[PDB]
């Protein structure tokens, strides 16, 4: 899984947007508030 924020890996917790098709964030990008205006699921 590739982070749509930074093009890096999504290892550990994956943050998947519940609105967009196929939009995933890594924990660094999530913690920096990228794509914060949509509800996401965080799963281990
Ligand atoms: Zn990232
Ligand atoms: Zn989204």
């Amino acid at each position: 899984v590739i982070c749509d924020g930074c093009n890096g890996p999504v290892v550990g917790t994956r943050y998947k947007c519940s609105v967009c098709p196929d939009y995933d964030l890594c924990s660094v990008c999530e913690g920096k508030g990228l794509h914060r205006g949509h509800t996401k699921l965080a799963f281990p």
